[PDB]
């Protein structure tokens, strides 16, 4: 799997029940950002579905679907989710899904060299079901939530207005929260730039190089 | 590509001369990060390679050498270098691969579906020669390089300690900048975990999730 593919027709057991991916959240309207685990009752795995749960409407309020994936049965993720309500109060409502046999998960890279469960990956998938980004951490160092929503957020803006985030944004250190337009050229485009650039939004470190308020 | 995996055995044409990787880093005792990015001349990636070069002194105190892709050519960075020197006073001192052609790009899952161009690609991989991790982003976001800088930390402190890192870890919501323990197999274990507490380090929600201070 490439960024900008399309994400596999694919129906999976969850705990919510049985769905086609990416059919269920495309024909809502919704994106999704499927994210996998090595195992139920791991603690790094844990205090990720801590914080997922915590920033999940976060994520819905952007129109954007968080779903779970490990190579665990529904009966183990039923568990640990009752464990986590019983130890840390807090409801895990987001669909996860179990994936008998790594089958998605080996369609979808998800699996390290010689193993046979999921390292700790990440698909953003839009509502045209085309994959956005993907990352792929391992076992042993847990996901930042707040980068997907960073990431989630930066997608959605760009999408929608047709520009690109800076590194670090909303935080950059060259221009904040700024965002960058894109290449002027024709005549009349050129026209509009130099038009808006006196005081004016659009600055420019150079022709190439120009960004607005959003 | 997928993570565990050995870093393929190649060699490259860069702003620092040609060299072969894995090697020219492991023979170090060095990791490095490759990252790859679509175009010189392009606004967000200036971001980030402004970013990178203020920073890449936190990388190489770890032990971690940057290293960038593109699929233009030597003399195209050189010159987008010295824009960056000229315009924004900052000198670029990390290598840059000249991937003429797309060549290793196409090798480690770069280039989007029905593209010509990488998209933001990172790799880690580590004084073994091994990728421990990798992300690919979308050519409209720019990337964060806390969030890569927090990630090779842990990666680190990871092989080194023998310990896991939690969700946004050294921030852990519900255990602040602790780690992670195993069950390390033997029998030595369960007695030194148990009369560990003992108040305190180590502490536990359950016989399988303890964690301690560093």
């Amino acid at each position: 799997v490439v960024i900008g593919e399309k994400f596999p027709e694919v129906e999976v057991k969850t705990t919510h029940g049985r769905i086609k991916l990416p059919d269920y959240f495309t024909k809502q309207g919704k994106w999704f950002i499927l994210f996998s685990h090595p195992a139920d009752f791991t603690p790094v795995c844990t205090t990720e579905f801590y914080g997922m749960q915590k920033r999940v409407e976060e994520f819905r309020k952007l129109g954007v679907e968080p779903i779970g994936l490990s190579v665990d049965q529904v009966e183990d993720h039923s568990a640990w989710i009752e464990w986590i309500k019983d130890n840390l109060s807090v409801e895990i409502d987001f669909p996860v899904i179990a994936d008998d046999r790594g089958e998605l998960a080996e369609k979808l890279g998800m699996i390290p060299s010689g193993a046979t469960i999921t390292a700790r990956a990440v698909f953003v998938v839009d509502d045209k079901g085309i994959i956005r980004a993907i990352v792929y951490y391992p076992a042993e160092v847990g996901r930042d939530w707040d980068e997907i929503l960073r990431l989630v957020k930066a997608l959605k803006i760009s999408t929608e207005k047709g520009v690109a985030l800076p590194h670090k944004w909303p935080n950059n250190e060259l221009i904040g929260d700024k965002v960058i337009v894109p290449p002027a050229s024709t005549i009349e485009e050129k026209k509009q730039r130099e038009e808006a650039k006196a005081k004016g939004e659009i600055e420019c470190y150079d022709s190439w190089f120009c960004y607005k308020k959003l």
